[PDB]
């Protein structure tokens, strides 16, 4: 079966035949579409097929489908499966599996990059010390100096389910968030849970409006363990405006290197529950989200006064006009500190291309446009006018819960 | 079955009853989802008759009384005897209300219940479509202070007899290609421009030419018809702050009134019944004035705003947007003629689901569509989860008569 998508701007079409290769639901029916639904212990049973459909993938693609290196390999698996119930990736499998579950994320706009990726192999990794000492290396690799590098750390995978690696922070660097008993909020509101618990795992908080969590590390089942990033690793940028002398006066600034650490990487049916992941931003992940969302830093308002905007009547669009010059700020001050980032206009420019691209040699290319199209100016990216299909390959990458939702402690 | 939908921003959660009473399909599958595609007889008859006046009698508390069942057995008598059946006024008037209520991608739903309906099943000429469309422009309109209309025409009965009006829009500026090659006016609507000067219309070939109705009654060739330019309430652009905005020339009429879209009631249907609102900002200044397809200003007001052009990372484009966006919803206010803002439309919006879940269990809503083409995450809707379905009575898209017309 043959499905068109079509770009209403340019009038391209596009035909997908990679979403036959979908095995994974999506939440939707005949009856209903959840498309903007934000999230809607394996035997050796289910274990083969997987590890067979995946290693047909590899060697396809090394153009090896078929040879006796490839038979050999699903022998090899196939006897380890169901002699010790799992199997080991070789590094090569695993740098391609970690790749693909880049290529293969639909809601990710940087896709264009999937191809260059660091994959730093963290399987011989024991203890929590050992993870720290890891991720460490991705941070300082990853940041470059400013010269930012896509780069992926893997720890080992699931085995029963009890002794999982975790890294407890959802993301490598970010910033506390502290709950005032007057209910408001000091630093970053998305992060107060997270806070609460590395407090409470004795962790001495400074209570500022940024500062930078501690890594909070589970090896192997066990409890967790704190550990403080080196702070000359931590690179962050102070946020000023190219014009608005005041807005350096905010106080505010962010950390470069984006890293979000709490998802699960599938491989071959394989679980990676612990396997950080870093690119660079794009200037509206921290200009739109990160300050502007109500339920995070929340400063239009602040901005807004200080441009001395009419702020009596939404009419004005005063908020409009506040949250532009912060993405020029954000722009002006990673570009200015020589830390890489994109704008929404270049990023969404490239994922067409990317995405055009993928059509042409791949047969398809999984887009989930409500995550694609910029939380800001979104129709005046080519993105908005861009028909996409949203459908599930492996290898992925999987939301899973809070580990201190689901971890047995053992004190 | 039972399903949750979520506020991030407020932490609000729904539950949605409704879906479960959904009867069309989406596009979507299990292994696919098409959330972003733009578009994804006697027997067949009276089960939707069925379905429309059960939750008609339901409406009006009255579900399993004799009215109803006499009501119910009356149809199908008609059914049975003539193949189709005529809704009472008051059928009518609930089931285009629920059309709109039901309208997954409408924002402006929270004023579902307050539409006028005009009945304008007696018509039997374009002319007469002419009329009925006139005074439907003058009601709406109101001279400024617009009010939301329907016009229904006769429905359809064997598909050879069709009203249509071949206009997407009561209201539109003309699109004329160039030798130049580029395109002077609405390049939205080069091709329809085109079928009104093989039809007759003497163009006058400007940027912003009131385009002029193509009215088809009962199957028969449309013809066209010149809207009195006292009935096209205009709005000349200006910015509050920059004089050289007026240079630029632009404007645009107060009145968006869809024509071309395919209204179902019980199973009847309804291919001419044009419909008017009022506008939000971003419809003009977002989506008609800066899309590359359309009027694609941006550039030249850009410039005029002497902006470093150089680099996409200036953000130039974004700031651009949002001047335009300021004048255009400013000389709306300045006129008195009625808009909203993307921030009050989508507060409101959030709103009517609350409602609508509390009152009906549900309201199917596309994010996509609901989300405005600027400052997304800035507005409520942006952190609102929704779910999309199909319920009838319903507003269905259709294709354009000129591809199905036996000329
Ligand atoms: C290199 C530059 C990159 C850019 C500019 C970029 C951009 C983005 C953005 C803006 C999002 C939306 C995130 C949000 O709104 O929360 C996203 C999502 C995502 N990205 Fe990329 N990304 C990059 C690299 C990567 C890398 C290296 C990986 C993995 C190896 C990755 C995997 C993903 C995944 C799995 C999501 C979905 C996250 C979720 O569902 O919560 N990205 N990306
Ligand atoms: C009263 C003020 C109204 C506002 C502010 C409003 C707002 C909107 C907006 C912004 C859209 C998106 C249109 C686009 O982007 O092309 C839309 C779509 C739509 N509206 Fe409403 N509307 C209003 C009145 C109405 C009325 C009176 C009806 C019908 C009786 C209606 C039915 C629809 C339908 C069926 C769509 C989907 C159009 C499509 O699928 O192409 N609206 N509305
Ligand atoms: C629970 N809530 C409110 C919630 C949790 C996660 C999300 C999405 C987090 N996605 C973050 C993410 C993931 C991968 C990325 C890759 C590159 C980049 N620049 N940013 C990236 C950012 C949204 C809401
Ligand atoms: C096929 N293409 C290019 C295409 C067709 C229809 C559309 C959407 C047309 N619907 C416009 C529309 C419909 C109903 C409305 C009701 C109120 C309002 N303010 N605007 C309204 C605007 C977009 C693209
Ligand atoms: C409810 C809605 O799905 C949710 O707010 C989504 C919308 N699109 C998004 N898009 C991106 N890139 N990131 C997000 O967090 C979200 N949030
Ligand atoms: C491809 C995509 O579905 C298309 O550009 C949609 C996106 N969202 C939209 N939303 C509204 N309100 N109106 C539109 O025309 C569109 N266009
Ligand atoms: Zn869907």
């Amino acid at each position: 079966r043959f499905l068109k998508v079509k770009n209403w701007e340019t009038d391209v079409v596009l035909t997908d035949t990679l979403h036959l290769k979908s095995t994974l639901e999506t939440g939707c029916t005949e009856h209903i579409c959840m498309g903007s639904i934000m999230l809607p212990v394996r035997t050796k049973d289910q274990l083969f097929p997987l590890a067979k459909e995946f290693l047909d993938q590899y060697y396809s693609s090394i153009k090896r489908f078929g040879s006796k290196a490839h038979m050999d390999r699903l022998e090899e698996v196939n006897k380890e499966i169901e002699s010790t119930s799992t199997y080991q990736l070789k590094d090569t499998e695993l740098i391609y599996g970690a790749k693909h579950a880049w290529r293969n994320a639909s809601r990710c706009v940087g896709r264009i990059q999937w191809s260059k990726l660091q994959v730093f192999d963290a399987r011989d990794c024991t203890t929590a010390h050992g993870m720290f000492n890891y991720i460490c290396n991705h941070v300082k690799y990853a940041t470059n100096k400013g010269n930012l590098r896509s780069a992926i750390t893997i720890f080992p995978q699931r085995t029963d389910g009890k002794h999982d690696f975790r890294v407890w922070n959802s993301q490598l660097i970010r910033y506390a968030g502290y709950k005032q008993p007057d209910g408001s909020t000091l630093g970053d509101p998305a992060n107060v849970q997270f806070t609460e618990i590395c407090i409470q795992q004795g962790w001495k908080a400074p209570r500022g409006r940024f500062d930078v969590l501690p890594l909070l590390l589970q090896a192997n089942g066990n409890d967790p363990e704190l550990f403080q990033i080196p702070p000359e690793l931590v690179l962050e940028v102070p946020i000023r405006h190219p014009k608005f002398d005041w807005f350096k006066d905010l106080g505010l600034k962010w950390y470069g290197l984006p890293a979000v650490s709490n998802m699960l990487l599938e491989i071959g049916g394989l679980e990676f529950s612990a396997c950080p992941f870093s690119g660079w931003y794009m200037g509206t992940e921290i200009g739109v989200r990160d300050y502007c969302d109500n339920s995070r830093y929340n400063i239009l308002e602040e901005v807004a006064k200080k441009m001395d905007l009419d702020m009596r009547k939404t009419s004005s669009l005063w908020k409009d006009q506040a949250l532009v010059e912060i993405n020029i700020a954000v722009l002006y001050s990673f570009q200015s500190d020589k830390v890489t980032i994109v704008d929404h206009h270049s990023a969404t420019e490239s994922f067409i291309k990317h995405m055009e691209n993928e059509y042409r040699c791949r047969g398809g290319c999984p887009a989930d446009w409500v995550w694609i199209v910029p939380p800001m100016s979104g129709s005046i990216t080519p993105v908005f006018h861009q028909e996409m299909l949203n459908y599930r390959l492996t290898p992925s990458f999987e939301y899973q819960p809070d580990p201190w939702n689901t971890h047995v402690w053992k004190g």
